[PDB]
């Protein structure tokens, strides 16, 4: 019994970062192999911050403009190019602390931890989300730009997100390894504003899937609803409409407690409509929805 | 501002990663901690499911010799030359020190303070997860199986300080454990008995540190115009089950009070309202919650 949020242990990528500096801006970098990734805004001024040309800026960038430091070492530039939104320094040392590790894009509602770090050192790790307006909760003081975010699967880092910027609203946006945002943001100095946020339908309710797991049963009623109908109220309330791949992700759930993904919405459904009325599920008094089907299947199953 | 949507974090975990090994006696198998030519673990190791109900640990450890401990780093085993139990702690002289050790200390924490834990099976690390010492001194831990030996700490300026070290599950679902000299937090023993945590309360200092930070990042909306004397504050907290406040706790918000110009007193009045109107909706620093697990240390220093 007892069910936490945990980060995955970042010592992987620890090993990883890196600061990066052009001119006046500094920032971090991840140093994978012979190539230190970052955001490619390290290059702008305060003049190119609105409507900057990347490609055509970073051309007229000699190597030795970028620093590189990791740790009391200086990294040789030999190299540089532009992937997206993604900036790509080639060094003359491979790191020799570059462990397993893969690129993939996530997709809103999937979890990840961020190694939050500034001026190339890790300050921090938390778990969470990317939300379906595709920000990451988080502060000025939860990591500076070029922060990572990843997954660990075996012995192998799967690196997600990098963050490019913090918006007024405390959280971030950010893109994958790709240099591909997430969410409809640019890395330019202008009016960006998250768009209304939803609560993740499919995480909540693995979350009750793992209150049950863990003796939580309270909620449980012996009604069942269509998607439809549950889509209809979820929707009143902010909630993500649940889709049938989120039906069927949740299928080891349902088949593990006995409660039927339909039957679980009815649950749901009732909460919304009539609330906790003075009660609380896993110890909480609110619904938590950043803990994903398989991170419930991963921890208790 | 600067802590609008701010996120509680664990320390980045790597120091304490390269610390973590496998110790099994017989059956039994847990974590331990391997720090220069010490390994560390909870003494009941050496217990089996029977021993655990009344274990006479001295007679245990009696008749073991050095060849009883099997020590695995990763796919290397280390070889035990001493033996030695320092209260609930076992401790292993192995013939390898850690090259991976880092700069480190042992410190003894109080109720309320924060720390981040690595959670461990078989000696392979998990996760990771920020927490405070609860006030009935358990931490909130994670599902669980094979934890014991787990290690809680924190990290300052590349230096580890390790403050717990995990060794038993209560009936609650809550854990309960050691420093690292193998003191128990709180009325435990290991011994699996009829033991429960008692009831558990708010630390009041840390939401007070907390409604500061919301201050200082200019989300008020929380605020009222009353002060209140420290024990007219004690009366009402308490049958909120919050912790009582302490003048200490007055003096350590005390740079909090004159950053933002309110009195800590006066921001008592503002918690006690807060805590008979309760928080339905709206949110303070992005948290729909009254956070008590980030401390004052924390909040002075990243409000500056």
């Amino acid at each position: 019994s007892g069910f936490r949020k945990m980060a995955f242990p970042s010592g992987k990528v620890e090993g990883c970062m890196v600061q990066v500096t052009c001119g006046t801006t500094t920032l971090n970098g991840l140093w994978l192999d012979d190539v230190v990734y970052c955001p490619r805004h390290v290059i702008c001024t305060s003049e190119d911050m609105l409507n900057p040309n990347y490609e055509d800026l970073l051309i007229r960038k000699s190597n030795h403009n970028f620093l590189v430091q990791a740790g009391n070492v200086q990294l040789r530039v030999i190299g540089h190019s532009m992937q997206n939104c993604v900036l790509k320094l080639k060094v003359d040392t491979a790191n020799p602390k570059t462990p397993k590790y893969k690129f993939v894009r996530i997709q809103p509602g999937q979890t990840f931890s961020v190694l939050a770090c500034y001026n190339g050192s890790p300050s921090g790790v938390y778990q969470c989300a990317m939300r379906p307006n595709f920000t990451i909760k988080g502060s000025f003081l939860n990591g500076s730009c070029g922060s990572v975010g990843f997954n660990i699967d075996y012995d192998c880092v799967s690196f997600c997100y990098m963050h490019h910027m913090e918006l007024p609203t405390g959280v971030h946006a950010g893109t994958d390894l790709e240099g591909n945002f997430y969410g409809p943001f640019v890395d330019r100095q202008t009016a960006q504003a998250a768009g209304t946020d939803t609560t993740i339908t499919v995480n909540v309710l693995a979350w009750l899937y793992a209150a049950v797991i863990n003796g939580d049963r309270w909620f449980l009623n012996r009604f069942t609803t269509t998607l439809n109908d549950f889509n209809l109220v979820a929707m009143k309330y902010n909630y993500e409409p649940l889709t049938q791949d989120h039906v069927d992700i949740l299928g080891p759930l349902s088949a593990q407690t006995g409660i039927a993904v339909l039957d679980m919405c009815a649950s749901l459904k009732e909460l919304l409509q009539n609330g906790m009325n003075g009660r609380t599920i896993l110890g909480s008094a609110l619904l938590e929805d950043e803990f994903t089907p398989f991170d419930v299947v991963r921890q208790c199953s």
